[PDB]
């Protein structure tokens, strides 16, 4: 399926892009674009360098505020596939220490900034945005980007779709702490009743306790 | 976010009421109002004593059928937190013994007339309504009111809503019983295809059966 | 509720009828009607004679082309329960060998005629349709059908509706190798974004991968 | 294998014999034999008539205190199956009136005699043995038996043998009130330190302990 | 640990050799010597050649009756780690085909014979010890080896030890159909009293049933 | 039950103490007297001050070597219910800040003194003992103890007893990161084929390999 925007809020938009994989075929994931004065700023690639393409086009054609920056959320390919493109149309990319490292091993290009989070519970302001370092979840690295004007929390792939149960790709997860990371990004960010996953549609506040249930140790 | 009524079927609305709870944000919680002849019957109050008042405004000023009686379906703040109000806007207010004496250890107030269904499987006609005591689940005290008219089942805080798998709050709850619970309700009411859940959308018997299935014992 | 037809592409429609089994109440199978140049074919019964013979007449009085045989889709009574009533409609049955055994076995009328598809992966063109046997799931004959112009593939009772994570009537699962079974059919058909499941709504490819998640044995 | 004698303390004998059960093998079921001054009491059959004449045989040869009454813990054919020859030896035998009424629904004969303890937490004073029904566990009728000379507690199929985490036969369990009952039960008899499951070894209190663990409703 | 020899039964041996592994420590593997006339046959080898040349100088120095051959339980270096040794001391290897194909993909040398028992529940009679192959279990290709003078069933690496519910290394598991396996086996082998597991103490048939117990699929 | 005394290696005793707890009744703790020169040392209290003092009379008059020095290895009234006692008798306690913090908040008296062990994998010499932070696991405090010379790991209440699937007491415990503190404390101490749990008998290092398995996360 080609790649997709959507209006999320003022100056806030979602980027789409999927890839077939099989059994199952199409898997979505989500990003987004966000407008400052007269350049936006990225979080997220999309899956591959042809769709990163495209999202950096759409920002200067359509919004006529081409990219100037990115954060990438974790190390994996649906965050981080689109590097190059990144890199090659003057994108300025940014993402934590842990995740470059991490993207080194899995084989991805790093990120060509840092951002200074390595503490669980630790924020940064970041082009408008509040970035927080939750603690390992999906990925040890994961990140949640909070967009304070429209009160958007991006999740990314910590956050899992709907209502669903399954845990998605947990090869490199902390199965440990996730439940308590989703805890952390709740409390962090109060506000924000639009909280947009990776892989599923924008939803409320309930895939943020629908996510810290089924990823959470019982008794 | 403020409170909300929405017709259900003749003479039957649901009013909604919200709280923010961290970590998650705002819960809602319904009841009902049953028009009768020229006043009306509350089944449970809203979160506090002011989202109670606006109700009772409500049903004086808008439906012209004043809550004269009202009953409650367990001892807890989202179905007991508003007496004070109901007690001051002449409202009688209704509870079986067990709900009565639960409300007091949990620092309730009770309500001023009791509901004569002690036992498991019990049913009594109240102001055209029936009510059914089905055994212990998410409180000990649970009972259910159906409305024969419209074939409405008002399941409270028993029934979980949508496609959940979380138990919600289970402090107070039966885990042994309450899929046994569920099931008493749904055969002492199988005409109802409308089913009301405290903390989520009206639905279908859907929800009886998601409900039973999720806090079911299993092997 | 009585027997309702939507059409779900070119020449395919659903057809759905209900049973009311407490203590949930009503419940839904659904089917297909395919069309072919002058006449239809018919995957799986309804529940009974009566709503079988609702389907036949309204292939042959509203899309005039009349039910010539049909494919079932495992030996029980929602799929086979309408048998007299094709037989006596002059429809020319057809299951797996399997199937019709286990049909007997469980007080059904078998199909006049065999499917030839005995092994794990095995499938044949019938009618224009591809017939996979993936392998024991919800019954240990289950089979499903692909139709391969409009990329719809019937899941039948194999796979589960929606969001849940009920696995329905297990009495004759096989819980070991269902999820594998899933997995089968997926890889077979990876152009189908259509996905029938017997007991819920039309979906898309997340039916099957939430299937083969919540019937998975677990570590 | 044979029919087993084992002291466990002043006066009081397990009877032990084994049933070939394919796929598994040899099971043992045990019961007591219960000194009184010049007579026995048993508690349980073993599994057929001719384990149990075996057991009535040795009270009389070996003991010298021939067995005159008998009680059953439960409607199944380890507690049960001998009950014809209790009758051909003269033994009076006692069970609930609950456990007569499933043992005509299992196929079993009834007790000669009723035990009147119908309500959950019910105990009486039989042949110096105190009887107490904890309420549904492995058997809706299950009871208890305990001896406050030498403080052994008869769990008899209540109680799970050793370590294990298997529930054993559960075609009768209350699933949700097993745990509940293994409580009761062990709150009714603190000081009994010998503990005694129907399916393996003699034990202390940590098989109630295990036991209320491995069949507990968990969250 | 060095290498230990215990008997089982007339002519019947289990060596036993230990590996270091972190973070738990040193881990059993435990195989069979089987006295024939003049000579020995070996199941399994140790974890590496230089304890598997300890087995075969036991066998030639102690009990006098060099081992002539061996069969291969599966192709995991519990079992296979030793081959180099066996092939240079003039031991004639056996193993199913399907293990010789794995022990190639897992980097181990293959047998240089082959059993022929491909299909589920197929036996034969090698060196008198009846050999079967039960499905996949542990390994998709785990074989379990009956001696019918002793009645005792060698069940490798598919029987867990004691009353552990930990499943052990699952990284090549049929989890499916790993309980089904083990009732195969034991339906096969009733009379087999002792049972060997790989890495736990030799116990009896509650092994058999608490391992197909943990492993089964549950609702 | 008396407090019982038990000799495990040169200089290494452990001493054992019970309570009876309704419903399950008496439950053990166990902790270790360490002999040095003329002088002995305490890991942990027993229940109360007059089972402690029991231990300080034991070494004095038996081992003729007076306990000098404690550690506490986490803040619950098995581990520190006889503070009192051992500042009476003239034990100079330690024990962690935090561990202090948390006696505290629990209504135990704290130590005298800190052990500088905060982070993750923090480890000290105290007194010829190996002392180490693996992180929360039971209680978030807790720290594990090795002696060296006979190569003995105290893993108190972190680490459960036998084969046993309950968790204990979790009250306090962090569910998410227990069992890869257990590996922590494997990894830290390879050499200690010796382990004692709080509340059952000493053992070897499967009760470690247990625990991590009963308490890790599942997929
Ligand atoms: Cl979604
Ligand atoms: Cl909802
Ligand atoms: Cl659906
Ligand atoms: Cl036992
Ligand atoms: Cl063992
Ligand atoms: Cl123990
Ligand atoms: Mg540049
Ligand atoms: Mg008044
Ligand atoms: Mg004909
Ligand atoms: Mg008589
Ligand atoms: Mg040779
Ligand atoms: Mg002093
Ligand atoms: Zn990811
Ligand atoms: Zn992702
Ligand atoms: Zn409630
Ligand atoms: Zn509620
Ligand atoms: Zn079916
Ligand atoms: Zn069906
Ligand atoms: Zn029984
Ligand atoms: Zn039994
Ligand atoms: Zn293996
Ligand atoms: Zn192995
Ligand atoms: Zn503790
Ligand atoms: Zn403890």
């Amino acid at each position: 399926k080609p790649v997709e925007f959507v209006k999320l809020g003022t100056g806030v938009w979602m980027h789409t892009g999927y890839k077939v994989v099989p059994p199952w075929g199409n898997i979505r994931t989500n990003g987004l674009i966000i407008e400052r004065g007269d350049y936006s700023v990225l979080v997220d690639t999309a899956w591959n360098d042809a769709q990163t393409a495209e999202i950096v086009a759409w920002a200067k054609d359509t919004l006529q505020k081409p990219i100037r920056a990115s954060i990438h959320t974790h190390a994996h390919s649906d965050k981080m596939g689109g590097m190059d493109a990144l890199h090659m149309l003057g994108v300025e990319t940014f993402a934590t220490d842990l995740t470059n490292r991490l993207a080194i091993e899995r084989g991805l290009m790093p990120a060509k900034n840092v951002l200074n989070i390595s503490e669980i519970g630790s924020q940064i302001e970041w082009e408008g945005l509040t970035i927080l370092y939750p603690g390992g979840g999906h990925s040890e690295d994961n990140i949640v980007v909070n967009e304070g004007v429209n009160n958007i929390l991006f999740g990314g792939c910590m956050i899992r779709p709907g209502m669903t149960t399954s845990l998605g790709n947990i090869d490199d997860a902390n199965l440990g702490y996730w439940s308590k990371a989703v805890e952390n990004a709740a409390n962090a960010f109060p506000d924000s009743q639009i909280v947009i996953p990776s892989h599923g549609k924008p939803a409320g506040r309930e895939i943020l306790k629908n996510t810290a249930y089924i990823t959470r140790p019982k008794l």
